[PDB]
């Protein structure tokens, strides 16, 4: 048979509003992230859609057709049991898909990514340019494109977008990320996108030995009304493992963990816990390390985790060293103009003193210039932020309209 293991890789799902997302989601793993069908023990983010699939290969048959999402090569010929490859995870956002501090949470998260474009669309679509260099800021590695709906138009006229796009990233970081062709909806050439993911979205090497750090984009209170007291669970924390790896009954903690405003100053202290439970999907583990998104039941108080109360947080080893400063320094990289409302606009360089918008792994809070240099500028922030690593990718957004949005990304020195 095959394994009943955890996701080991993260793929997002990026598509202008209306262009194919959590149809195309669907026709891979065969379940509908944004809307759709349990919550007694099916896992849930902040807002997000996320779905999960194991991925095979039948030996005999030819390909792309001998990729396959379930354990069988019937539709090919054998009997056989395909080759187990991977399982793998799909996030997204329902109908919609920025919404500013979800799409700087998952990027930390993906692996890799795929652009959803409209192929009865005029290419690129405004949503798509922005969407183009929020992946660029993001660091997004991976790419795939894929050319929806193209069921619905001539293969003379797909071939016409195709075009279109490969010189739009003609002289781009996309130079040659791959575009595939499919109908999400009808299920057409989707065996082909599994072969394109399989090649180009490979997963990331582990160093299982890297100290574990798991960032929070989720956390509640699972206690249904009525529980008895003596028979309530501990608090339940959800994030996605970004490297080493976490054992059911590890000591860990949340940082910059508990906020606490004593003599009118606040001020935060670490929150200690053990990890009571771990669980991918409905499916219970001893471990979790990094691809999926992960459920970590602790003995909280549910006070602590309640409606998302440690969104931002990150979790380590209870004995980890990881800094928490109220003061950070960038080498920074802004762009040179911003997808404006009409067409465009033009970012002022960072002036001092301003308040600025930094993404730090799941954790987004809002600090004031205090200095600035041609590649670096340092801030103070409203909140403290835990650096488990030098150099963490940070995204840098201002609020040039009355929205924020990202001007540029940096790295994190310390
Ligand atoms: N690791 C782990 N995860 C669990 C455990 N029990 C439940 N979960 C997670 O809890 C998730 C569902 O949470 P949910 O019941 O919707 O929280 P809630 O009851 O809406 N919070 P509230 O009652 O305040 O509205 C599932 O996706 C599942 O992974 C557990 O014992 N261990
Ligand atoms: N013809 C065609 N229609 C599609 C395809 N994928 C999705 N659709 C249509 O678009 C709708 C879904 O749009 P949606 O994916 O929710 O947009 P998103 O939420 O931004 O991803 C469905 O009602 C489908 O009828 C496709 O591959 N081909």
């Amino acid at each position: 048979a095959w394994p009943k293991v955890q996701p080991e890789v993260n793929i997002g799902v990026v598509g202008h509003v209306d262009h194919g997302k959590t149809t195309l989601v669907q026709a891979i793993t065969g379940i509908w992230t944004s809307k759709h069908s349990e919550e007694l023990k099916r896992g849930m983010t902040i807002k997000l859609g996320y779905a999960e699939t194991n991925i095979g290969v039948c030996e005999s048959c030819k390909k792309p057709e001998a990729y396959v999402t379930e354990p069988s090569c019937k539709s090919c010929g054998s009997d056989d049991e395909p080759k187990f490859l991977r399982r793998i995870s799909f996030i997204d956002a329902p109908g919609h898909e920025v919404l500013m501090a979800t799409m700087l949470s998952g990027a930390a998260l993906m692996d890799g990514a795929i652009l959803v474009v409209a192929a009865n669309e005029p290419f690129p679509q405004p949503q798509t340019r922005e969407h183009f260099v929020a992946l660029g800021i993001i660091g997004v590695k991976n790419l795939i494109i894929v050319q929806n709906k193209v069921d619905v138009v001539s293969k003379e006229e797909a071939l016409s977008q195709y075009r279109q796009i490969k010189q739009f990233t003609k002289g781009t970081w996309a130079e040659n990320v791959p575009i595939i062709p499919v109908s999400a909806l009808h299920k057409i050439n989707i065996d082909s996108l599994i072969e394109g993911i399989e090649e180009y979205i490979k997963t990331p090497y582990r160093d299982l030995s890297q100290k574990p750090v798991m960032l929070v984009i989720r956390s509640f209170d699972v206690n249904k009304p009525g529980t008895q007291f003596n028979e309530l669970k501990g608090g339940v924390i959800g994030g996605s493992i970004i490297q080493g790896l976490f054992k059911v009954d590890q000591e860990i903690k949340v940082l910059p963990g508990l906020r606490v405003e004593k003599q009118g100053k606040v001020s935060y202290e670490p929150i200690f816990t053990k990890i009571s439970s771990i669980r991918f999907g409905d499916e219970e583990f001893k471990e979790a390390k990094p691809g999926g998104l992960v459920a970590i039941g602790t003995y909280l108080d549910p006070s602590l985790t309640k409606a998302d109360n440690l969104l931002g947080s990150i979790i380590t080893l209870a004995d980890a060293e990881v800094p928490v400063l109220w003061n950070i320094r960038i080498k920074y990289n802004l762009l040179e103009r911003v997808v404006g409302a009409k067409e465009m606009l033009k970012v002022d360089p960072i002036r001092a003193k301003e308040t600025l918008m930094l993404s730090v792994g799941s954790s987004t809070t809002l600090g004031i210039v205090t200095s600035v240099k041609k590649d670096e500028i340092e801030v103070e922030l409203r909140r403290p932020v835990a650096v488990w690593s030098n150099n963490i990718r940070t995204v840098i957004s201002r609020q040039i309209a009355g929205r924020w949005r990202m001007i540029g990304w940096g790295l994190v020195e310390i």
